[PDB]
């Protein structure tokens, strides 16, 4: 058992001033330091009154198979990406070999993040995942949108699915996830998604992250349709949008990006059992705009960085900032605070691990930062943490530090 | 004269390749190495062929004297903010001694700008300024909204004034401020600007940095209106705007913030010799909202960070950064272009120096970085320079490396 003293605790939702945090796997008390060794006299007490305990993040979404890519993807603009994708991930992903995967996810502990949720298209970053002292949802990715070839892609899915089931704890699960609604054919969904229905396994989907999506879905037209003629010799989506999201009714799934999603599909989704997995960075970078969080209010988000295909880190600091400037008429200390809370506690919730609150019976998956200096209002402290905030300097999973 | 051959100049309006540059302390020549040397066989040549060379930013507006502030001043909205200087700057400003002064303007090279703007409203922060390698133009703020203690707030200035102008050189300009619109009464502006006017010296005012200034301007209501009444004693603005507006046209001015700004002021100012100061952190962590470039389009305008009194940081990259994400609809590649030109020549246009470009004859004030890795579309530089780029591995001014 340890007692921790900071500053202050962020649990995330209050502020708590004048309490330590006594903790071993699970945080198992919140009171004074006095009262705390009462009960816990075998406790060392470490007092950090220069810092403060928070979290750890959660990243519910991320593409760790890319994280090779500095400047070779093609940024700005969806299409243009994709196309790029398709043209270099032959290339790109073999360069992050084993230690690339190893280096990448200690840098996200290091960063303040202690859950992850992996989207593995490939399968061979399974080894780094399980073994990261990381929490990870192992999302096992199926694409696929010519129904003549679904049983190939099906084949792999069920494979990769298979192979990561066997390594589940209460740490590592293994999840689904449906590329999107433009690129798995609907009976090819469905079948993975009955997978996820077995098990009880987590999804996620690509949902509304471009315009391009949004024309070809609806009216069968703009940008998307010469990529669809060019690349896959079809004229028209083989998805109806609503027949597709319904395939998602019974389950928990992520949403991830969200930013064209009109007011049916958001009315739609708000009835599931679901989160909206917001991407800020990824979004803006990729000429995506913006998600406007009045128009999503009535369904939980949590905060993301995408992989490195789309981002130019893994650091959710980075991430909170971006946030703060593509939300600039968001009163700046009250949206961090909001940041803040879904950064960890709602990310948490969409991948289903007890954890991302300081809270009793909540594991110790905990940040100490260094306090920033001359604080003169205490409620702005989650805007300064945001600001001045690169590094913790100690990281716990499960109570133990990293 | 020595030659530095990069994988890549900008210029910083267009990319040059397959070129070298040769400088002392201006730039002498661009061309390959093999013709470089049959002219300049006294220069030795350094290859650095994973690295960019690029201009040194020009940082046009920063409050140097405020640099303590970590959290002591109030975020969110202009009002509050502006109560916590009054309140905090007595004990904020002496905290900022002459280490950390130098210190903070050290850095400011470290992070690759070589010129700045200078706004010191108590004159303190002189000797650090003529201390650093640094161009700056040193600009004396006067404030004062009381016709009746000009006379006190006019001394200190010009006594200031001549303070910084006894060190003017190449290097070292002195200037006048004005503080804004709302806080300089008409007669006193007048009389401050009447000395620019003599001497041929920039002048900076802020101007319409909040929704506040604008409608007490407009209107003579709103959340300023409280403001005057309890700290001044006064029920009404003491300047018409136009009139005020109107002391800048013949003096050459840099016009910061702007966010506010009218159509009929835009108009205006396009007819003065007249820049924009952008300050986009600043402007969005006071809840000030965000510059609208097409409304300004008649405008030049250049970046700046403004000083810690309202930012996390004075590193242009950062800023660089939150530029690309509090206009998140402008293309990222074509946007991180206009950036780039907007942090180093424009700025130096701002500041009347002769750099901010690799063009012969201007002085060597240069950045040598790291070439972003893997970069398959050359016309993405620009972007992946301010994505991947924190500290400058070389900073030249007039070609001394720092
Ligand atoms: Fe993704
Ligand atoms: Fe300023």
């Amino acid at each position: 058992m340890r007692i921790i003293k900071p500053f202050a605790i962020l649990t995330p939702q209050t502020i708590i001033q004048d309490k330590a945090v006594a903790f071993d796997k699970k945080i198992e008390a919140i009171d004074t330091v006095e009262n705390l060794i009462k009960k816990y006299p075998n406790a060392a007490v470490e007092h950090d009154e220069n810092s403060l305990l928070l979290p750890g993040f959660a990243n519910p979404h991320l593409h760790l198979e890319f994280s090779a890519n500095k400047a070779t993807l093609q940024y700005g603009d969806f299409i243009p990406w994709l196309y790029s994708v398709i043209r270099h991930r032959e290339d790109l992903l073999p360069l992050c070999d084993g230690a690339c995967l190893e280096q990448t996810l200690s840098s996200i502990i290091q960063t303040g993040t202690t859950a992850i949720g992996a989207i593995s298209s490939y399968g061979e970053d399974l080894q780094a995942c399980i073994d990261s002292a990381l929490k990870v949802v192992y999302f096992n990715e199926v694409i696929g949108a010519n129904a003549a070839t679904a049983d190939v892609m099906y084949a792999s899915f069920l494979e990769r699915f298979h192979q990561s089931k066997k390594h589940e704890n209460e740490r590592f699960k293994a999840a689904v996830a449906i590329h999107s609604p433009y690129s798995v054919h609907y009976i090819l969904a469905k079948r993975a998604l009955d997978i996820a229905k077995k098990y009880g396994s987590l999804v996620s989907v690509h949902f509304m992250e471009s315009r391009a999506e949004r024309e070809w879905l609806d009216k069968g037209s703009g940008e998307f349709a010469k990529f669809f003629k060019e690349f896959l010799n079809q004229t028209r989506p083989v998805n109806d949008t609503k027949s597709f999201l319904e395939l998602f009714k019974e389950l928990h799934t992520l949403f991830v990006h969200m930013v064209w999603a009109n007011e049916e599909e958001i009315q739609t989704i708000a009835s599931y059992n679901a989160h909206i997995i917001h991407c800020p960075i990824s979004n803006r970078l990729l000429g995506n705009g913006v998600l406007d969080l009045e128009k999503i209010k009535s369904i939980p988000y949590a905060i993301a960085t995408d992989g490195l295909s789309s981002n130019y880190s893994l650091n959710m600091y980075e991430e909170l900032k971006a946030a703060l400037f593509v939300h600039p008429n968001k009163e700046a200390t009250t949206f961090a605070k909001e940041l803040i809370i879904r950064a960890t506690k709602a990310g948490y919730d969409a991948l289903g691990f007890e954890g991302g609150e300081i809270a009793v019976g909540k594991d110790a998956d905990m940040q100490l930062i260094d306090l920033p200096e001359g604080l003169t209002n205490v409620e702005d402290l989650y805007l300064h943490v945001i600001l001045h905030t690169t590094k913790p300097k100690k990281v716990y999973i499960q109570g133990e530090e990293h």
